[PDB]
Order: structure tokens, then C-alpha cells, then sequence
């Protein structure tokens, strides 16, 4: 059976980490499982330092195991998954998993989610598909996956392009793979980084204040992601503040608060005139992930736009 | 035929039929752009304001509510043409502040009126059908898009470009439109229009309420900037079931005990931010938004703050409207 | 605490808590498999029948309706445990024939009770919560699955394996359940339970109604076989908005003028099969099903045929229930 | 500009076929369009003879054009699309398109759907993705696409695995391609066939009659697809009739009336014992398509099951 490493970032999702094989004994029939506690935080407190720790650990320990499962809180799992999708260089499956119900609650979803995550990490067909999220019997790619509902066990969906495969009786039928470049096909190399460029997110809505945007600019933030209205549009005072900042060198990415679809180039904002970048199907928190990593390579809006077109 | 007033807030959502007859109009041309409006209503148009909906603001909201409430006895129903980007916010504001019980229907277009297969003309026709239907009364303010009647509280823009973008993502639509007929199977249970206490006829401004986003390694600077500006309320677009990044939590905990109303909503597009989850709202003086997303929670918080600053009373408001 | 009766129609959807105490139950063990039922209700269980729901039939339907109507005054609410494959059919049959106004809630499980992360226990808990809630009365027969309360008319199985499969795909759910509390925001407008004329207490059989599928190059032999057997009604699972393959159309046109009731439904999983579309129903004597899918249209057609054979009166029934 | 052939099977969807460039003049700016009327029927009357005509025409005329657009009624478009997905051997885009509103109705969707279908057929990136359906600004694969709503212009969706790309301003961002084998990677060759094996569909529901199933068996049908309940289950009397028929050599495929998900092997029916085949994510009408073509190659249930696992 394959050697699978479980990297935990918080509390247990079934039934500490070295006792998962006794909480889910059926794991022993599909893998030899070894567990390590990397951090212990709630995922609402996820941060850049944990991201760097996780990427470096996977890239360092790749040769010591056949696949990785990362147990993670659901709140920010979609952000961590995409960060690792862009920075992991390991050739072996990396699978993120969580639980929408507490492990001690009735009909807890964690045990079977963990089982199916280990199935996915052990499947030779899972390799070269990027970093994966496995939730509710489904294999999802780290780029498009997002939390769609605040409480449903079925909350995680790839809302623009769909799942990669479904799991039944411990077997996966993969019918899709992400076309955007991931893992060893990206230039992002965080092995020597102690920190990431500073990128914040501002919301747009009727009568929106420019004060949040101005505060990030005044703090010297390297980039700002706009959660715009509709197809990435901005309330006038927010636009004005971000347009001035882009002329001073702040990177500005237009995303959307709208939960599906793409913030497109060639719409109602002349991005080239203002020095802005359109996020495509990346939602604001995912756009932040790629913008931070883009800013490790370049500050030029045309080159950042090309990054947002390839990854 | 019913008298229907169209209130325009921006550009035309339907064009055509405007060839001149003299050798030598705007909203008044809609009866020529969509000539079959004649079959279903007596239409009169007024241009209230002309702005893109990404620049929607409190002043336009107050103008619309006051106009509808003042002109209720002069017409049988209202249609408001509005940009799609913030329609869901205006719809809910009017849902809470309109006291006319005659139908008020909002409508827009996801394709330009000059484009191939423009959706505006048929959307406008169906909006007038809805405003003319006696069965549409007493259901609150409505949004009519893509052959569907949606209630103003739950309706939201779900896709950046699709003509089918507007959905009531938690509780579903009220009715579907086919061949100019509506089969209504639902009505909102939350209190609306004349069953709310919100009365803005005499108000010239609304309490200041801003929105902050949560994500990994979120800065507290947006929240701090609102607090420094003396904002009356702050809505948090939380992660998951309304949770907060530690730095943002710290600032909002301070703000809630120092005279700021704090509502926990969620960046997650469906589902409720609940009480009795993983944030002790009673300890911190916070309010949970329920199924109201951040921009909709801002609407209700602004209006709540015209009545009260007490967090327990604001929570009751968020449990009733 | 309310008295809640559980009527089981098959295997247990929750297990455990059954260790013996003597050195030397089935549905009666559910209070041990889900011990927190004690916190919310006084539960008594009866095994009505024991079958897989793919073998559901008219006799079980009649038994359930009669039992609920007979035992209504002996309890405060009912929960029916049922297989998922045909739950949506039984739910609608009971929605039309139950005359008790106390809550009747159906519940099932998409994972075996012995499996990892089995959904049955929490589904049953939430079903009892719903049946015990005074607010659940007068909303018709309900289905409670995956923390959601769904009305029996619109609820359908949308996925072959997902625990979240049951959805009200046209008009949405009535309420969501969190921490043992329901926030109801909707109720069905179509007439149900004591507002219908359908009374099956004295009936030992139901009219014969079959379903035929439409597709490219569809054979007329299924339809002809029903007609030859003297079926009282035939439901067509049409293509698109209720359309029929030419050979099937020919047979059903003949059947409708020769004493068979013919209802046009659709294999398409959401939306209505409408009147005034591309099938002249008046000319052919057909009835359009609206949002009722084929198996749900069969339920209403069977019951319509206990009252009338007249296609105009059956159409009115399909417009009211 | 590319040469695009429009093959019409019914009435016009914009504004006969030789006049589409004047109904949608913007087509002239993206392609040189030539139109042919192959048949003129409503798609509710679609049939095997039209399917054979279309496949042979595309395979014969492949060298004479750069891509194909087929105008088709929406009712059975998902069946024709999958038939062609399995039988077209041409290396050039084949794109199906229709309209949910009449061409003479307000806000008719046909004109822009046709424009976007020609965009897709002209895009070099559309090749080698199988037969496509283009509806409501979206490119969908012929296998998974299905009509989800009776009237909505947005009705067509790939409900299990998602779309291949979205179209904005005449440009497509493809992020997916079907993994199941299609077009020139299948063995199905209809170039010399005058007819297809007889395959019918029976519905399952409470108290279901076995008489439809028995009628198809008595007519000597080569195959029967069951629209089962849940995960492909059958009402007892239908099961019994189909089990007896399978022992006599009738091919029997279990599908489901449930609109998403897979009728799986290793569930509540012992397919190997009874000689049945599980359809996977193919719905009943799509399962019929593949079963008919399977039966041109083999009558053995294990070999038919392998076909349903590869195509």
C-alpha cells in the first residue's frame, strides 16, 4: 500500500493527528498513514507564514512519501489550495480536506471525507492534476474550487469549470484536468522567501467609501484587489483612489464580488489606460493569491496581466 | 388597461422605433422601442436620475422611495429601469421603505440595447406584465429578469455576464412568466414595505455603514479607517459562517464596545451567517446577518440605525426583515 | 414535549445503541440509535411495511394515507422513514391525500446506516425537529433532508449519490434547519392536504397510469402496450416543452379520443410543460403538467381520475394542485 | 477568414439557410459562410436516418471547409451531439447550435448564439475537443451537455463535469477538454451503415408496468435502456422482464431518470450476475446513443460495459 503523509493545520476532522488511523480504521486498508502537526490554528486565522511553511515542507519531503493529505479548516481552504497549486513543485498528489460538521457531532462528515482524500492521494491517476480539494465524494481543482454555502456539507464546488472526478466505492473516474499552468509549470519559487508582498482586498457596493482603499495605499501596500460590482466595476471614489495609486506603482487587480463568471478584459474599464489587471474567473481572495506571487516576479501591469492569463 | 409608470435611473435598456416623422424623448421612447407595451398597459416614463449603477448611492435611494410613496395614488404600478451591478441593493432598500402596496418592479439588461440578441426589450415587456398583474401586489418589491419574478430580499447577481444571472439563491423565485402570464407559487414571509417601521420621507441622509472583507492575512486597516471616520455601522464580509480574521476581529470588537454597530455577514454566496455558531455575538455585541449578504446587510443596518443603536434591537430587526 | 409517531416503510436509516442488557425492536430502537430524540419529542415507532423504495406501489400509498388520517388525533406529528429512490412520489401522493393538518415529514438516507459518515442519524433528528415545530403545520407534507425543509410537490432527487440530492428545483425550499431551529421563509401556494378533494379512505385501488419516454426515433410500442391494457391514463415524458416523437404522438392522439387521459410532462428536469406552446392541447384532448415531472404528474393524474375523466376538468386540477 | 459550413436541419434560428449572412451580417466579419439544408424537421422528430446522413456528410466534406456549424432544434440536440461526437472522424470543429426563443420573437437568442457558434468553429483552439454545443455564450462538450430547463435561454449545461470554455467579445478561454474518447479515437464507423440497431427506453416509477419492457422484447429489440430510479434501480416487474431478456441476448443498460450523477457499477444491482451494463453519467437518451453504436461492434455485455467505460 502507498505511503501517505497527513499534514494537519488545526483540530482533528475525525474522532491527535497520529491517532487518525484509529479514528478511521478503514484507512489502514488503503494506505500506510503517517501524520504531522504543522500548525494548530483555525483557518479564519490562516496567513502567509503558514502558506510558506506548507509549500516548503511538501517540496522538501516529496521524496519521502507517495502523496500528501492536508487537513484544513473550510473557511480559507480555497485560498491555501490555490497558493499550493502555484508553489508546490512535487510530482505527487497533494490533497486538501476538511469537514463542515464537528468531528463529535451527529453524522460528522470528516471521517468519510478523510477516507476519500487518502483514496485520492493514493490514486496514481491523481498525479499531474495540480493541488486538489476532496470534499463530499468529489475531486476539485485548487484554482476553481470555492465554498458556496455557509453550512452545507456539499458547499465546495468548482463553480465555473466543474469537478475533475467523482469518487464511488474507493474508485475515481477522472474526466477533466485543469488547463491553466500549475505546480512545476509555474515560475513561482518560494523556497527562499521569508515573506510575501502585501496585498489587500476592498469591497465595492453602493455609496462605497474610498477610505479602505486609501488606508492600504497609505500603508504602502504592493497590491490591491478590488471586489468589484458586476463585471469588475468600481464605485467612482474607489476607482479614483486606485487609478491614482496605479500611477504611483501600486498593482491593482479588478475582480468581482459576484460569485461566478469572469472579470473580463475588454469590458467597461480600459485596463490598459489605467494600469489595471483583470482577474478572469479568480474571485477576490484567489486573485490576491496570484497577485502576491506575481509581485515576487514583476511589478509591471502588462506582465502581471499575462500571469493572470496563464495561471 | 393598467396605468404603469416607468422610472428610469440610467440609459435605455431597449432601443428602436424612433425614426422621426418631421422633415425638421429618452424614457418616453420605450413605448416605441417595445410597441407591444400598448397591448398590456398605459405607460408613462420619467427619468429620475441618469447614472451607472456602479455609482448608485444613498441620494438616489431616498429619491426613489420618496417618489414612489408620493406618486402611489397616481398610478397602478411602477417599473424601475436600473443597471444590473447594484440592482440587488436598490431592490432591498425599496423593499423596506416603499409604503405603496401597488407593484414595484425593477428591471435591467445584461447585454447592451444595441447588441445582438439584446435582452432588454423582452425583460421590459415582462416587467410591465408583472407590474400590471393584480396578483403581484402585496409581495414586496420585485426584480423581473429572464422570465422570472424574484423577491427583492433574496435576489442577487450570481454571474458576471450571463443573461440568467439574477437568482434568489436561498429560497427561490416567486413565479415564472410564460406568454404574458405568471404562475405565482411563493411569496416572501419576511416583513416588507408597509409592514416595516422604516420611514425615510423626511430624511436627507442615511447612517454611514461600510463593508470590510475577510481573507487570509487580512489587514485591519480597512476596518480601522471606517472607525476613525466615525462610521455608524460596519458590515463584515466574513469567511465561512461569518468568521473573522484575527486582526479584523480585534478592531471590530473594540468598535462594537465604542459606539459602532457591527454586523457579521459572509463572503460565501449562499446560506446564513447564524447566531449560536463559532462567534459569541452576545459577548462581543455583534449582530448576525442571516441570509443577507454583505451589501444587503448594509441596507438593513443603515435603516436599523435610523431607529436604534442597541445591538439586541438591531438583531431583532435582522430576525424580522 | 410533542408526541411524534415514526412510520417506517423499510430498513433502519440509523443504527446503534442496541447493546443488550439481559444475559439471555427495529423501528423501536431509533430512540436508542439517536438518543437525543429524547430532548425534543416523545417518539413511538410503527413498521407499516418493509420494502425497498424502488418497489413502492399503490397499496403502500393507500395504507400510509389511511393510517395518517385514522391516527391524526392520537399524535402531534408524523415522520415517515422511506427509501430515497421514490420518496418524491410518495411525498406528493400524501401531500394530496392526507387530511390531518398536523406535520407529516418524510426522511431517508443516501448512505447506509453502517457506513462511514452515515447521514441517517442527523437526518432523522432534523425530521423530528421539523415534525415537532408548531410552525411546520399547514405547509403540506414535507421532506427533510440535508438540513433543509422541502415541500412535497416540488421536491425531487437531483443526483444519484449525493447526500445533498433532494432539492425543490423550481421554487426552492421552505426553510433551513440550524441548531434545532427552523427559519421558515416560504410556504406552497398550490392547494394541499385538507384543501384538496381527493379522498382515498374507502379506495382499495387507484386508476392505472403509466409513463412513456420520448427521445430520437422513439418506438410507439410502450404507448401501444399501455393502450392495449386499457390503462386509464398515460403520462408522456416529452422532449423540451412537452413535445412528442411523431410515432408516440400518433398513438397518444388516438388514445385521448378513445377514453384515455393523456398528460404531457417533460424529461427535462426543471421548468414547466406549458399550455399555449407548440402542442394544440385543446385540439388533441391533452393536458399539460406544468412543473410536475413525469412521476409526479402520474400521482396527480391517478387521483384526478378518481374524480373525473373529462380532460378540461383534469387540466383545471393540474392548474390548482 | 475561415471557411465555415452551416448545415441546417430545420427552420432558421435567426431572421433560408443561404440567407443567414444577411440575417446576422456580423458573421461576414469573422467567416466566409456557406449554408446547406440537410433536412427540415422539428427536432422532436429526430431519427437514426438523419444521424447517419449528418455523420456521412461531415466525414465526406471535411476537406472542403475549415469547420462546421449545425443548426438544430433544442429538444434532441443533446442526443445528436453525442452521436456525432462518437462517429465524426473529421479533424475540424463541429459545433451544434439552436435557439430557445423563436427567431421572430422579442429578444430572440438565435442571432447571437449563431454568431458565437461560428466563432467557436473558426477558433483553432476548438479542434480536437470533440463535437461541441454552443449556447448562451458557453462551449459545451457533446457527451455531458443536456437540456436542464424547458424554456430558459440558459438551459444547456454540462451538469456533471462543466463547460469547456466561455465566450466573451468573440474570444474563448478554454480551460477544459473531455477525457473520454471521441471522434477519430473511437471505433464506430457508420460510413457504410444503412440503419442502426434497435434500442428503446423504459421509465421506472412506483407501481411501474412491465408492459412497455415486454413490448420491446417481443419486437426483438437489440437493446433496452432503463431510466431507473436513484442509482439505476428498477421496479421489480421491470427488472424481471429485463433479466429474462438479457439471458436471451438482449443488451440491457441501467441508466437513471435522476438528472445528474452516475449509475455506478458496484451498487445495489449485481450487473455481472444479470448480464446488465451500468451507464455511468450517461442519461437514458445518451446511453441509448452509445448502446446503439456498441451493438454495431458487439453483443457481449462485458465488452459493452468496457465501451461504456471508455466513451
Amino acid at each position: 500500500l502507498p505511503n501517505i503523509t497527513i499534514l494537519a493545520t488545526g483540530g482533528t476532522i475525525a474522532g491527535g493527528v497520529e491517532n487518525l488511523v484509529n479514528a478511521v480504521p478503514q484507512l489502514k486498508d488503503i494506505a500506510n498513514v503517517k501524520g504531522e502537526q504543522v500548525v494548530n490554528i483555525g483557518s479564519q486565522d490562516m496567513n502567509d507564514n503558514v502558506w510558506l511553511t506548507l509549500a516548503k515542507k511538501i517540496n522538501t519531503d516529496c521524496d519521502k512519501t507517495d502523496g500528501f493529505v492536508i487537513t484544513h479548516g473550510t473557511d480559507t481552504m480555497e485560498e491555501t489550495a490555490y497558493f499550493l497549486d502555484l508553489t508546490v513543485k512535487c510530482d505527487k498528489p497533494v490533497v486538501m480536506v476538511g469537514a463542515m460538521r464537528p468531528s463529535t457531532s451527529m453524522s460528522a462528515d470528516g471521517p468519510f471525507n478523510l477516507y476519500n482524500a487518502v483514496v485520492t492521494a493514493a490514486d496514481k491517476a491523481s498525479a499531474n492534476r495540480g493541488v486538489l480539494v476532496v470534499m463530499n465524494d468529489t475531486v476539485l481543482d485548487g484554482r476553481d474550487v470555492t465554498k458556496t454555502n455557509t453550512t452545507d456539507v456539499a458547499t465546495f464546488k468548482s463553480v465555473n469549470y466543474g469537478p475533475l472526478g467523482y469518487i464511488h466505492n474507493g474508485k475515481i473516474d477522472y474526466q477533466r484536468t485543469p488547463a491553466r499552468k500549475h505546480t512545476s509549470d509555474t515560475p513561482f519559487d518560494v523556497s527562499k522567501l521569508n515573506e510575501l508582498p502585501k496585498v489587500g482586498i476592498v469591497y465595492n457596493y453602493a455609496n462605497a467609501s474610498d477610505l479602505p482603499a486609501k488606508a492600504l495605499v497609505d500603508a504602502g501596500y504592493d497590491g490591491i484587489v478590488s471586489a468589484g460590482v458586476g463585471n469588475g466595476n468600481l464605485y467612482k471614489s474607489v476607482f479614483d483612489t486606485l487609478a491614482t495609486a496605479a500611477k504611483t506603482g501600486t498593482a491593482v487587480v479588478r475582480s468581482s464580488r459576484v460569485p461566478t463568471g469572469a472579470t473580463t478584459q475588454d469590458a467597461e474599464v480600459d485596463d490598459a489606460k489605467y494600469g489595471f489587471v483583470a482577474s478572469g474567473t479568480l474571485n477576490p481572495q484567489k486573485a490576491r493569491v496570484l497577485l502576491q506571487l506575481a509581485l515576487t516576479q514583476t511589478k509591471d501591469p502588462q506582465q502581471i496581466q499575462q500571469i493572470f492569463n496563464q495561471y
